[PDB]
């Protein structure tokens, strides 16, 4: 891949304050892309912004949405403020996700599983209702979703997060059939990497034998990038 | 398939028990021997199809109310302790209800609607069988049944809401399934296009009378709770093949 791939491509980012979504970024914009940055912590976002200002020489643009509390109008209101300044997206990489609860569906706290399918689906299904105009004003739109493999085969103790990316994969297969021919529309499963989260949920796995944000991202590109345009509808893993 | 005494002394509940497949469904078991719970959210449709039940058996169910678009955890333990008093476990559970949503471009879906249907369709349906599993873990063989749809296993255009909660049902299942290997039977049931009101408001103009019946596609939803699939678990099975 080509260090010019995603010049002049307009490609937004979810949870670009931390982790995988970090990763994408700061990558995009080494790419070339105007990158534009999502999430609920305005000093993250700035931190971030500024290492790829750093980076780059380019500023990007962050935008704060809570997608626990956001509703439809703050979500509409957010594709307001990017039209503003930006006459399309290329790309959204929705990439934010909350694990919640990792234990038996016994011991699954109720408050967090309805947190996990705010922030997974429906502030992620919302989200995407309200940027689907400026993807369809690209000459090749793409739209990614974040999975895993619970999202392909619930394995025990998984709960919330697992029921939560099933939703995502068969979201992602409803819009796809809907944008046959005028948007891309896929997963990643990044599978195991190093992150936070993932600490959270294998508190023994040792990181450091885990493949970074960074060694898993020609995928990232791929999607954003011209060899994928031809590709719809599937769920890429990261890591076979 | 099966044999009359089949379900004789099962235990076996039922929501969505007042229309459609869940009505059927509960008037079979009973038809079968078993003893059924009628859960929904309509007492008069409810106490309709108890009696109903009642004439044909000469068992009367016990009926009880969940509104699952708007029941707490709490609202869920509850119901799961009145059952626990009358009732000394369950063999069964089918989770049949739903909410169908908006069908249309998802441009177009509703965002108080999406949430309302993830919200009776998984939300409520977690809480529900998270009250539920020790009643079931008491006994011998215990069934849980979720509802599916082919749209659970492959998103199409405009199923928005109802597609993506399904697949979340099918998710759901797998993990239940994978936690309670030996110790329960956790399958799915995708019903086909049966003739139902959901149905006719997703296919106005199909002709309803060129559908299966909820009474002609029992046969599964009685193999599921009974002894020939003892050691099946796991598995979304369809009630019409094609
Ligand atoms: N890492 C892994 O091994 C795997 C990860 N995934 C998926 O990859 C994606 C990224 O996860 P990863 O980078 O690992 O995890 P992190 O937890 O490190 O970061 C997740 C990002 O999501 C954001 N986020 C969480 N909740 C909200 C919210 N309510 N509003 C706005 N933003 C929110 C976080 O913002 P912030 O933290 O700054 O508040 C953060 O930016 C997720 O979809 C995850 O589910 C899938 C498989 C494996
Ligand atoms: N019919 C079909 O072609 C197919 C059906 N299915 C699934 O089969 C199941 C049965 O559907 P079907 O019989 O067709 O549909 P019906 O609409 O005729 O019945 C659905 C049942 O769910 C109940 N329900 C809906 N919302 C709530 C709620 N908030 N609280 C409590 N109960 C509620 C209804 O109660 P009430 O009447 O009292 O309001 C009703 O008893 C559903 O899960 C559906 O998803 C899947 C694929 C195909």
């Amino acid at each position: 891949p080509k260090q010019d791939l995603l010049n002049d491509r307009i490609i937004l980012v979810t949870g670009a304050s931390d982790g995988i979504g970090r990763e994408a970024a700061m990558t995009y914009a080494r790419y070339g892309a105007t990158v534009i940055l999502l999430g609920r912590n305005e000093e993250k976002l700035r931190q971030v912004a500024s290492h790829i200002n750093e980076e780059t020489g380019r500023q990007p643009q962050w935008f704060i949405l809570d997608l626990l509390t956001c509703t439809s109008e703050d979500c509409q209101q957010l594709a307001q403020r990017i039209a503003v300044n930006y006459p399309r997206l290329d790309g959204v990489l929705h990439n934010a996700g909350l694990l919640g609860d990792v234990c038996p569906m016994s011991e699954q706290d109720p408050q967090v599983w309805q947190d996990v399918m705010q922030v997974n689906v429906n502030a992620t299904f919302m989200l995407t209702q309200a940027l689907l105009p400026l993807l369809l004003k690209s000459d090749a739109g793409s739209l990614v979703f974040t999975s895993s493999s619970v999202g392909r085969q619930g394995r025990a103790n998984w709960g919330a997060y697992a029921a939560s990316k099933f939703a995502t994969e068969g979201m992602m297969q409803v819009l796809a059939d809907e944008y046959q021919q005028r948007l891309r529309v896929n997963c990643i499963n990044p599978g195991g990497t190093r992150t936070a989260m993932r600490a959270s949920a294998f508190p023994t796995e040792d990181p450091q034998k885990l493949k970074t944000p960074a060694d898993i991202m020609p995928l990232y590109l791929w999607l954003m990038g011209d060899d994928s345009r031809r590709k719809t509808g599937m769920t890429f893993d990261a890591q076979p």
